[PDB]
């Protein structure tokens, strides 16, 4: 009985394996467009994926993460609200059952189809494991999906998807390019927050951008194939894998822009 996103086991569960699920600092947050702050001292985001190296796409039973090299500072994202380096790990996606939800933010009380997370952690602490028991260990990139057009630098991952179908299976993920999931626009909210599933561990400085990108309804639906079951298992599609919006409490969120 691990948790999930179950009526059994899913978020309203969490706060009783996890008691900081209920913390000051908890993720994903709406997004009130109008109460975040322009704040003029942050700074456009620096994000340097070039020498980026994927290697794997592996179905964890929650999600699909595609993983990088982070063993030498390659890709990187730094500047904005940020102090010092942060390192590109892993990325990954949550989604929903139908389009009109699956993103762990949301903005204005609106839900989009999926969001993506760019997970970054602070060099400063050497590495990932140190760095997730941290307040600033984290930074993680946060980009909206709707429905429209495909996004071409997606297909990629799409077609692996039927190679990692259930849980525990990975593929040889080499020599793909994040810079091709990133919208034009930079803008961005950034609040301090916490890891979006369990441990929950408040270790996060959230960057989101505003501007979402368009993928096809074909993408998205090649997401809700995949199992959150292991091979051999019930099926269980994977869908609706995406935590509710969580209280501020005494935050403010502050925007890049305008
Ligand atoms: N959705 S999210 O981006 O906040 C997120 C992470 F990025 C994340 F890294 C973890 S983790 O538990 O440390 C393992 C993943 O690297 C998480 F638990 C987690 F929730
Ligand atoms: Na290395
Ligand atoms: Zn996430």
């Amino acid at each position: 009985h691990h948790w999930g996103y179950g009526k059994h086991n899913g978020p309203e569960h969490w706060h009783k394996d996890f008691p900081i699920a209920k913390g000051e600092r908890q993720s994903p947050v709406d997004i009130d467009t109008h109460t975040a702050k322009y704040d003029p001292s942050l700074k456009p985001l620096s994000v340097s994926y070039d020498q980026a190296t994927s290697l794997r796409i592996l179905n964890t039973g929650y999600l699909f993460q595609v993983e990088f090299d982070d063993s030498q500072d390659k890709a990187v994202l730094k500047g904005g609200p940020l102090d010092g380096t942060y390192r590109l790990k892993q990325f990954h996606f949550h989604w929903g059952s139908l389009d009109g939800q699956g993103s762990e933010h949301t903005v204005d009380k609106k839900k989009y189809a999926a969001e993506l997370h760019l997970v970054h952690w602070n060099t400063k602490y050497g590495d990932y494991g140190k760095a997730v028991q941290q307040p600033d260990g984290l930074a993680v990139l946060g980009i909206f999906l709707k429905v429209g057009s495909a996004k071409p630098g997606l297909q990629k991952v799409v077609d692996v998807l039927d190679s990692i179908k259930t849980k525990g299976k990975s593929a040889d993920f080499t020599n793909f390019d994040p810079r091709g999931l990133l919208p034009e626009s930079l803008d961005y909210w950034t609040y301090p927050g916490s890891l979006t599933t369990p441990p929950l561990t408040e270790c996060v400085t959230w960057i989101v951008l505003k501007e979402p990108i368009s993928v096809s309804s074909e993408q998205v639906l090649k997401f809700r194939k995949l199992n959150f079951n292991g091979e051999g298992e019930p099926e269980e599609l994977m869908v609706d894998n995406w935590r509710p919006a969580q209280p501020l409490k005494n935050r403010q969120i502050k925007a890049s822009f305008k």
